[PDB]
């Protein structure tokens, strides 16, 4: 089998995409974001209190006639921004772009954090990393890709992000006609429970490459691109008035500045980011200070290729026995 499904943009700065899910019989459809950096699949619902809900489309699992209380199954989740949810959970058929799983583990929210209170368009999240990342208690649970993987043509899934446009998840195929070139493919180390790689260097704008390995993650529930300080120096170093403010919280530039390109390196493969996709737009409403879309990871433990990255490349999420990750420039 397979399935195919539209990812469109919360924005106009593509802080985050959602993906339309069918949950439960017959179908409730929620937006969810797709997040190969987590391993949960949980939605806002019925049980989800209520003055925690604002503008959010709910799972209602009384409602479906193929929902079923996990006994005792409950879920605690906090990302690497803070934010933060948990509740109990059912069994219920999922389905993504024409794919179907049965017995899904649904996470269902009964208290969310503000971050989620505040973003009407995100009525949840659906992982895609590792399932040993799963938060679900006393029983770990697997993710849509893991209950999917024997049934699919090929135990893959894609990533194909917009640039201020929709794009595309594909699961079980790879659409030949969706990337230019050739799709370079490089290890990938599950010991985190995340899409964990290494890349080969990088370059800014027409600078020479920099060959230096760069461990990191593929995560697209994350929005900028976060790497090493010396790295992220060397970018803004190249734009005029650019600097690090501790009031702000990252790299901010002039709003009147052209922003060079990013080149991260996959194997002996290049990817080039355009500069325009670096560009996140005033701090605030009315400034001409504009904040950055590569920022430094010393805070944060790990680098992180987030969609800023990911969204200038095709990208093969691998679950063979042995996965690896694959990158194509489009």
């Amino acid at each position: 089998s397979t399935g195919s499904a539209t990812t469109t943009p919360i924005d106009s700065l593509d802080d985050a995409y959602i993906t339309p899910v069918q949950i439960g019989t017959p179908a409730q459809t929620l937006n969810l974001d797709f997040d190969t950096g987590s391993s949960d699949l949980w939605v806002f619902s019925s049980e989800t209190t209520a003055s925690e809900v604002d503008g959010q489309t709910i799972y209602t699992p009384s409602k479906s006639t193929t929902a079923k209380l996990l006994s005792g199954a409950t879920w605690s989740i906090s990302y690497g921004d803070g934010s933060s949810s948990s509740g109990d959970v059912y069994t219920d058929t999922v389905s993504v772009g024409g794919l179907t799983v049965t017995g899904q583990a649904v996470e269902s929210a009964k208290k969310v954090s503000s971050s989620f209170t505040e973003d009407s368009t995100i009525d949840g999240l659906l992982g895609l990393a590792f399932s040993t990342l799963n938060t679900v208690s006393p029983t770990q649970q697997k993710t849509f890709f893991d209950n999917a993987k024997a049934s699919l043509d090929s135990p893959v899934f894609t990533a194909d992000l917009g640039y201020h446009a929709p794009g595309t998840y594909n699961f079980g195929f790879i659409d030949t006609t969706a990337y230019t070139g050739s799709i370079t493919y490089t290890a990938v180390s599950t010991k985190q429970g995340f899409w964990e790689w290494t890349s080969t260097g990088y370059a800014v704008g027409s600078g020479t490459f920099k060959s230096t390995s760069i461990d990191g993650i593929a995560d697209t529930g994350t929005t900028l691109l976060y790497l090493p300080a010396t790295v992220v120096s060397a970018y803004w170093a190249q734009v005029s008035g650019a600097k690090s403010s501790s009031s702000v919280g990252g790299y901010v530039f002039p709003c009147s500045a052209t922003l060079p390109s990013f080149t991260f390196g996959v194997g002996s493969a290049r990817i080039v980011i355009p500069g325009d996709y670096i560009d996140f737009g005033p701090i605030s409403t009315g400034s001409s200070s504009c904040f950055g879309g590569i920022q430094s990871s010393a805070g944060i433990g790990i680098n992180i290729f987030g969609d800023v990255a990911l969204k200038a490349a095709f990208v093969v999420f691998n679950g063979a026995t042995t996965p690896t990750l694959g990158f194509a420039s489009k």
